């Protein structure tokens, strides 16, 4: 005939919690004030996708509703200072280990949130319109369900292009260690045809490098869709 | 039954202040004409957008509005003038520390406008279909506001730029003091084989940088759309 | 109850004369034809833009009129010859400094077009049907005053394009001296293995700079889009 | 009231006689077959767009026609052969004179088009639906002329790339009288190890001149489209 | 009064012969097995327009009818094989003249379709709802008739990108003069150290020349849209 | 009158039996894997060809129904096993002679596809309802038809590509007799210094080519459209 | 007739089994987190990829039941250390053999899914509004067996991707060995000079090879459309 239970059960399944979001707030990389603000814009895009996450659970909450009410239709239930400030920056915060630990957990997300559409697959049992309408529901909210994993996967991302980042510019800019020794050797007057030449280099380098931070250091905002509809069954 | 409070505190929180935009006003970089042309459409593009702001706002409030009468649904409740001029533009100005107040204060306000949403999340415990054509009009408000915060980062970016470009512009073109050397080395008449050279080719520098400074100091303008219209509910 | 004043006050505001446009006709850089042509486009394109601007001063009185309508509604109320003639058309002509003046004059245009929109806000105190009807009608001629204040900045950057096109033509191209110079070096009978091989470079050079002049002096037309038709309110 | 007398003065605006398009015929640059079939796919193209032109000629007739009538709505009113016949013909033919005077002509045609839309600005006191009508009809007239000055803008452009091309294929093509030196010095048997390479090379770079010359000297076709039909208005 | 006699020339003018198309069949430029596809692409290409140019003779005979019937409306009426194979094919052929010819032919065509849209013109006398719908009819078989004179052109374009084809292989490719040389001289015990180089070079670069070949004598097929349908007018 | 004979005739032409589609297996150029892969991918894009060609078969044959019952509607009727597996590989097979025999019979069936869609030409003297609802069939059979030699031309390309892949290969990589030399010369302790280099560069060289290969020898399979439905009439 | 049994046949042939899809689990090609990130997205695509395939084989039961419905219409029926952590994962893992498989297994499938839609073929015999819907509802699914065809190809392809990146890595980087070499070279102190630049140049190589791995170790998500819904027909 028409096995309730086994819609009893999946309206059970698909309501179940699925994985929990990361909660780790990733700290800015460096000193940087570019750094500072991707470290921020990363912040506020994980809250916004917790917030939408949150969304979809009671998305699913109705869902089930709607599959327990279509269930009981059935029966009864020069100085120095420029560049040493730039390197002073440049070389402080943690240098990114936050910033991959963020993006392991938001990978780890993404890829828990793929293995959990199953609760949408079809019927084995259940037919007709009600069926029809219900796999359709549970349909789009597999496809919300991915688009979020999606977006979790982008926030990873994004978080390990800034950890990328400051590798690169760590190597590719004169360190403070370097600029101490650029100072002091051009302390002493001998060297000046060497060491005016070699500041100019380094301040050249410096600009260079941190032009390139502060752009690519530009991170895109991700605003989630807000999951669809559920479809509505009222009691019989 | 129905929360009538939860929905009484929501529309509190929908209108309430959001962030205060900046009010500051950009200088022009240097003392060239189009960096007074990317100043003051940058002024002009911040003026607009606080414009469109004030509109949302009267958007949120009517918003609330309608959220309290669907609430009262329910119960009661050779000469080297040319060069010298270019340079002695170039040089003056504040070298773009406005620009950098300007762009770290709409970035922060980008940042703060993303962590203002909370304010359109959905209900816990409202529903049918007063409750769904709420929701779906504070989706469209936040909607508007990432937009608005977007357009707050263009605005951010676009004095970054500027500020990258006049220091760009700084150390691609010949020095006053380079210039006041040159023509000086010139009043010695043993030298024009050299310093003859050494015109041309700053006069060559110089146009090339100014044509490249004339060009990319031409900034879009930013035009807000408007924001979406609240849904409208009568008192009952 | 409902403010009269304020949509009468707005009515007066809408349709104030909004900035004057420039009315200087650009002169050829030089004598080239491709510069005629050039300088004939901008002068038409000019007054094509001059003439839309009148018609969105109709379509605002027509809004005037409107507002007052449905205030009314409340209460009472080898030779050198072709090189010789390609550099006396070159350095012949202004340079480019009316072109210069006309391209001030549209930026500032374009500048005072965009501080002026103001006039569309919408109403604090004024609300319902016709009050909507006019906020949309607002905004439509808003919509069209930034894009006329666009085809001002874009008619502007044509003008500074051709200001520059005649500086790089002019530095890329063999002045007329150096020409009467190469000719007269050839009429001694001693140089020729040297003065015809320089003949033939400077053909060269003039045949390539005037190919780019020719191409890149051809300027597009503007056309302006008519100003969409203004809501009519008739008296009561 | 109704002024009459200026629709009657724009009716008879309206269908006042254009400038008139050019009538020369192009000629082919050189002797080659592919700029015979240049000029003829110009002169069929300025055919084409002259009678288009008598179209929109008919439409504007038609125009004043119905504006006469709205009006009267009121009131009562190795051998070298192969490199000798390439030269020969790359020598022939007027060297593209021809084409710069159809393109001039067809440049001023353009401008004289775009300088001639007043006729169809919208009306100082006529209003109604008629006079909206007949304003969308008029903007329409106007459309076409601004299409149809492009189209013509393009043929200019055409006739002046096939010049260019002329010119670019001549200094890249060995001269006849480089030719017939070439073989001369190949009558003596004892330049052999020197003049059957510079065969080569010569046979080498006339083919690749002329391939370059045939394939751009395959002009579009440039086909008009038929002016929008005007708005009818019957007598009273 | 209505003009019949203008109607009925105007049927005659439309549904007189046009220019015949050509009717050469072109042959393979060489041996190579693409370049017989090549051609047997082009003749199969060359008869599809011809069906559909007497498709649209029809078409041409059923407007002229209409139109006798809209006039009636008013009143009474290392071994060297396999470089021997490919140098041999190569070498033989036409080399494509008959290639040429065949675009001639192609390119006339089109240039006489071109020129043979006077017959689709507006009327002059002729006015009213069957004057209008005539119009657009012929309007449409114009459209049709210059989008075949294109696919000739495209056709004639073909046919010389294999001319050009061939001479590019041929002076890219290693002669059978050439290849018996290289064979004798490898006859001789003294050379190998060089014969063996220059074979290994010779079947290398005929490997490039012969994948060239095959790719680029690949031609697409023309397909000939239908003419559009006659507008039918009955007899009265 | 009406030739129904004309009707009759066309329909014995139209269900007539077109071009037989070649029907050899093509085998794979090599032993490596992905070739065998691509062999297999030829196979089934084949077979599948010939599976919708048979479907096309029987709307051709309810075509012919169709217009026999229209006519009825008138009157009565370091170690080298690496390499050497590669190598090994790569010589085995027939190096692509079967494609190319394959990509023979393909293009074939092109062209003579294209040359049998006459039997959808326009009728000559059957003319209204009927007639344009079957012609409408007809033009409808010859679009899938051209769409469908335009797959049997793709599918010979792509044997062609897989054969020219074979050579790019085997002349980029090492011979096994290469190898088998290499090998040995690194028996003997004196050459080392060399041989080990060589290696290295070998086995560089093969991965490189082996990528290729591997990435270039995946090829797109080819689904065929189903044909249009023939037109249905039924008897009188 | 109607062949009912026919219609009965092909019911029994659209359901039958089609070919298993592989189910073996691909391993990470080595220890790098990206590596293990990238074998768990394709772990989790292929159990997406092998869920939808059951979809799809319920949605060709009810078209068998649809079928047999329709049939009974009729009848009764400086250390070293990050160097070394690099590398040491690096080598760590099988070096993409388990990838192979996985990629072979699904490369199997894809031909093998595209061997099997026979089954969707036409009929022969059967004809009317049921057969063409029926054959409206077997091409629906055999469009979709050959989208999942196509996405198993795209899952080995990404498989294939993974070890031929695990292969370019491995050649790009230092060796453990080579590390372990440069460590003990360094322990000695006469080589620093040598070293020490060594050392820079590894960590620089590492940096870069370890960045293009994580990147292109980025794998795309698959996600199936679920198959449309079969046709249904109820029993007589």
């Amino acid at each position: 005939t028409v096995d309730q239970q086994e819609i009893l059960n999946r309206a059970d399944e698909v309501e179940a919690p699925m994985a929990t979001p990361p909660t780790d707030v990733p700290q800015a990389p460096s000193g940087l004030t570019a750094a500072n603000n991707a470290a921020e814009q990363l912040a506020v895009s994980a809250d916004n996708v917790r917030l939408y996450l949150q969304a979809g659970e009671r998305e699913r909450q109705r869902l089930a509703t709607s599959l327990r009410n279509a269930a009981a239709a059935y029966g009864e239930v020069s100085d120095f200072t420029d560049l040493k400030t730039a390197a002073t920056k440049l070389e402080s915060g943690d240098q990114g280990t936050s910033m991959v630990n963020f993006a392991d957990g938001w990978n780890n997300f993404n890829l828990s949130l793929q293995r959990d559409i199953k609760r949408f697959r079809i019927f084995e049992n259940w037919e007709g319109d009600a069926a029809t309408a219900c796999e359709a529901s549970m349909d789009q909210q597999k496809e919300w369900i991915l688009h979020m994993a999606k977006l979790s996967a982008s926030l990873a991302k994004q978080a390990n292009f800034m950890a990328q980042l400051q590798l690169w510019a760590r190597r590719g800019h004169p360190t403070l260690a370097d600029i101490v020794e650029l100072e002091r050797l051009a302390k002493d007057p001998d060297y000046q045809e060497q060491a005016i030449k070699l500041y100019a280099e380094y301040q050249e380098t410096s600009e260079k490098v941190l032009s390139e931070y502060n752009t690519k250091a530009d991170l895109e905002p991700v605003n989630p869709p807000k999951p669809p509809a559920a479809i509505k069954i009222d009691p019989p």
